[PDB]
């Protein structure tokens, strides 16, 4: 009950996706370092988190995508997201996941839906995947209304797996991790 409230206002909160751009990085001024994204005129300030941190260096990096969600920091910046840094795709991709959703309502009920998730990135980070499926679980199937625990797991062709808990915001670090996008197989939801 009082844990959605939450989850629901933060998972129903504006996106941006930035492509093909570049990322620039400065002397690091604070706790933790940033790479500084202008697709249009405003810096974005993308903090460096988990596996990020190692693996972008001072200075420019091409061929830069971006998953934007804005949220409020206790850095006093005006446009600051967390992660979702991948690298640009080679070329066009056209693939899909089907999702499997099972639900089980807040009287008992089990019931099953079905959805098709649409790939259109080579590399593809867990921010991403746990953002716009959580979304997509919002105002679909209700998530955070009546019931908000549960898992999202994300299948892959090798048999891999990613899982994302319903019931807390996806880990900050996991928010960096990223995933080869034409390797999901299919997603498999579970609410209750
Ligand atoms: C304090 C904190 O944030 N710690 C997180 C780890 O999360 C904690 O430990 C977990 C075991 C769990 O109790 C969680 O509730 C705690 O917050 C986090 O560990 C990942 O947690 C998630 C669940 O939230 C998964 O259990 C994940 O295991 C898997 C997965 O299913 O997603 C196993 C899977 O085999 C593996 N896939 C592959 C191909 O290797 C994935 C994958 O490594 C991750 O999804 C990538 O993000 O993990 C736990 O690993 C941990 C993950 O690095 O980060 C902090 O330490
Ligand atoms: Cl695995």
């Amino acid at each position: 009950n009082p844990k959605f409230k939450d989850l629901r206002a933060y998972y129903t909160k504006p996106s941006l996706e930035f492509k093909n751009e570049i990322g620039i990085i400065l002397k690091k001024w604070t706790t933790i370092r940033f790479m500084n994204v202008v697709p249009d005129y405003f810096i974005y300030k993308i903090a460096l988190v988990g596996k990020d941190d190692k693996k972008y260096g001072e200075g420019v990096h091409r061929n830069v995508d971006v998953f934007v969600v804005l949220e409020e920091n206790n850095y006093n910046l005006e446009k600051y997201s967390v992660g979702g840094i991948t690298k640009s795709n080679s070329k066009k991709v056209d693939h899909k996941a089907g999702v499997r959703i099972t639900k089980e309502d807040n009287k008992g009920t089990i019931s099953h839906d079905v959805s098709e998730f649409k790939i259109t990135k080579e590399q593809i980070s867990l921010k991403e995947l746990d953002f716009k499926l959580r979304k997509q679980l919002i105002e679909k199937n209700n998530l955070y209304g009546n019931v908000g625990s549960g898992k999202i797991v994300i299948k892959m062709k090798n048999g891999g797996k990613y899982t994302f808990e319903l019931h807390k915001k996806l880990q900050e670090n996991r928010m960096a991790d990223v995933i080869d996008g034409t390797n999901i197989d299919n997603i498999e939801v579970n609410i209750k």
